């Protein structure tokens, strides 16, 4: 996670279907200093349920 | 400390001066995935002790 998270040069991002680990994957965000106001995020359905 | 460690761009990290902080800072740079290969450290006394 980390050494994924440690090449990304993007100001957005894009998502995957699943919920609970979207749960989760923010938590490791949170965990890794993402979240603030660097990226901003679409949700598609399914993530939002 | 991650917020400080998001904006690193070096290749190399030059050091203070204590040395438990050095080891808990050695902790925080594995915990945030900068210990690898992308740095390279040059250590003064009173770190190495």
């Amino acid at each position: 996670i980390q050494n994924q998270l440690k090449k990304l040069q993007s100001p957005i991002i894009l998502l995957y279907c699943t919920k609970e680990e979207a749960t989760y994957i923010f938590e490791v965000a949170n965990s890794v200093g993402l979240t603030g106001y660097g990226y901003t995020w679409i949700v598609p359905s399914l993530v939002a349920g």
